[PDB]
């Protein structure tokens, strides 16, 4: 990654990079905006859009995709990065183009799909979808959403909030939430969303913050570990995160804590 980040050493990916682990042989899906395939620092292996009115998955009208992509490499950088266009521009998207999406990911063998995207109200078709990818292997993690709290109530969004997705909030650099990071028991883990630099469409690089930022370091980190550990299930990575993080505080607000890729992969 050609912009620095603070996420990176934040969540020990670099102790992995040492042992010589950096996500090789591992399939990530990216179901976001697209990615700008033309980044000088961004490989794409392969992709597809959903979008009808955007139906390029190797651009990014939105600027999202293409960060978040950026992320995952930072953390992961022998990952493979697969575009699946299932917003438009403005960040939003129908439910099918998302069913199609992650059915597009699991007839490609993905390992891995991150989704930093959050419904308020979520869809049954998604949910069904989404628990058809975990059934058949695939680690699935999502942005846990932007909506800060709401007294009591849990402010996760879909799909993070479904149990069979990790749901990732977001820290800043002091390990603190960030005033956005939505809050509730479906909330897993957290990793560093505010001011993360990375990589722009039209080979540009800029800070972004939001839980959206975070679930990139969660997918690189799974990459980092199926790397380490490429007979491990997704039920195995998932643990190992979940286990091992780095508590921060109560859960409705931190959930298990701060993910520690080196502990998650010994
Ligand atoms: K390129
Ligand atoms: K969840
Ligand atoms: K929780």
């Amino acid at each position: 990654a050609k912009c620095v980040s603070y996420g990176v050493a934040q969540i020990k990916a670099p102790a992995l990079h040492s042992q010589g682990y950096t996500g090789s042989n591992v399939k990530v899906a990216i179901l976001d905006t697209g990615i700008d395939s033309s980044h000088p620092d961004l490989n794409v292996a392969g992709g597809a859009s959903f979008v009808p009115s955007e139906t390029n998955p190797f651009q990014d009208n939105s600027s999202g995709g293409t960060h978040i992509a950026g992320t995952v490499l930072a953390v992961a950088p022998s990952a493979s990065l697969y575009a699946v266009k299932v917003l438009g521009a403005d960040g939003k998207g129908q439910a099918s183009w998302i069913i199609n999406g992650i059915e597009w990911a699991i007839a490609n063998n993905m390992d891995v799909i991150n989704m930093s995207l959050g419904s308020p109200s979520g869809s049954a078709a998604v949910k069904a979808a989404v628990d058809k990818a975990v059934a058949s292997g695939v680690v699935v993690v999502a942005a846990a959403g932007n909506s800060g709290t709401s007294g009591s109530s849990s402010t996760v969004t879909y799909p993070a909030k479904y149990p069979s997705v990790i749901a990732v909030g977001a820290v800043d650099s002091s390990n603190q939430r960030a005033p956005f990071s939505s809050v509730g028991p479906e909330l897993d883990v957290m990793a560093p969303g505010v001011s993360i630099c990375s990589t722009l469409p039209g080979g540009k690089y800029g800070a972004l913050s939001g839980t959206s930022m975070a679930s990139p370091h969660v997918a690189g980190a799974a990459a980092l570990i199926l790397s380490k550990h490429p007979n491990w299930t997704n039920t195995q990575v998932r643990s190992s995160l979940e286990n091992t993080a780095t508590k921060l505080g109560d859960s409705f607000y931190y959930g298990k804590g701060l993910i520690n890729v080196e502990a998650a992969a010994q």
